[PDB]
């Protein structure tokens, strides 16, 4: 058939440092994607990550075209858009719909550890909405292979974005990658259940950082958040990443396992 492979962009869907995601509309079948376009005058990895990836809460990576000096990267278009838009600030959002997009979250991330992948960056602006509001993990462009030939791989690159980072991150020379990945995790719980983020970043001069370990959850972001996801939030944001919580444990913890929302 004529013409299939012919794709009319037509919206801007974000615009970071490598240039451009574009909605994109197949001149004939009309299927809607997501073409990222980076000009290469780095993405060869997150291509080749891309690659790999294949979970219903992982968005989809159809393939690449690159002409001359710009790489076209075919991604799955989530209709729903960021998540970041679903937090109400100051109020965060409904607690079902938090613990639905945390276990979807969840879900997403056990399969990218599985594969021996960490995110690197995981935050609103990057877990993204379908049409029936499932979540997809999205933006692998700082992402990396932690985990080969069964062999694990110490992180030391200070990456992410501060105020979602993990505390080893700033103190540690070297550390483990999935329990930064889980600490990230964490705060994007805190914004959807609180629409705040709790801090800067989490150093010892930060004085909100400071104020947690206190445990002064008389204070906000904390005040707002009910006892039962406030108690998985005090096993994620623990400071000693050998002793915070792995996602298995998550998967055991009592506010997880709550009965809360009901089925579409
Ligand atoms: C109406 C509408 O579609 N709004 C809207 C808003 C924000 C992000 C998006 C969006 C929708 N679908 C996507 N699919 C992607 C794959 N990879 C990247 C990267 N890196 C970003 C997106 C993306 C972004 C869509």
């Amino acid at each position: 058939v004529p013409f299939v492979e012919d794709w009319d962009l037509v919206q801007t869907l974000g615009e970071g440092a490598y240039g451009e995601v574009q909605l994109a509309v197949n001149r004939v079948t009309e299927e809607a994607v997501a073409v990222k376009i980076v000009d290469m005058k780095n993405i060869k990895k997150e291509i080749c990550i891309n690659k790999m990836l294949n979970h219903e809460n992982v968005v989809k990576f159809y393939g690449h075209r690159r002409e001359g000096n710009i790489q076209y990267l075919f991604l799955e278009y989530c209709s729903g858009g960021e998540l970041f838009d679903r937090i109400e600030p100051d109020i965060g959002m409904p607690e079902p719909d938090a613990q639905r997009f945390f276990h979807q979250l969840m879900a997403g991330v056990v399969y990218l550890h599985g594969i021996g992948i960490t995110h690197r960056d995981i935050k609103p602006e990057n877990l993204l909405l379908d049409e029936r509001d499932n979540l997809k993990i999205s933006d692998f462009g700082l992402a990396t292979v932690f985990r080969y030939n069964n062999r694990e791989r110490l992180l030391n690159k200070m990456c992410g974005t501060l105020p979602y980072v993990a505390p080893e991150l700033l103190k540690r020379r070297e550390f483990h990658a999935e329990p930064v990945d889980v600490w990230s995790c964490g705060i994007v719980l805190t914004a959807m259940l609180a629409g705040e983020l709790p801090w800067d970043q989490p150093s010892d001069s930060c004085q909100e950082y400071s104020d947690w370990k206190e445990k002064k959850t008389y204070l906000n972001p904390w005040k707002k958040i009910d006892s039962a996801p406030l108690a998985l939030l005090h096993k994620i944001l623990v400071e000693n990443p050998s002793a915070r919580i792995t996602i298995p444990d998550i998967k055991k913890d009592r506010w997880y396992n709550k009965p809360l929302k009901k089925g579409a």
